[PDB]
């Protein structure tokens, strides 16, 4: 997951022609997604 948003940010941010805040937006949702499944297991992962 970490890898295919992060690498997705980074074509967005190599393609920077047009409008692109809105795809940013839409990788900030999948990131905010992405921070609360660490959130999520990291937690167990740290204490296991």
């Amino acid at each position: 997951k970490a890898a295919m948003v992060v690498s997705e940010e980074d074509h967005l941010k190599a393609e920077a022609r047009g409008d692109m805040s809105e795809a940013e937006l839409l990788i900030l949702d999948e990131f905010t997604t992405l921070a609360r499944d660490l959130y999520a297991f990291y937690p167990l992962l740290i204490r296991f």
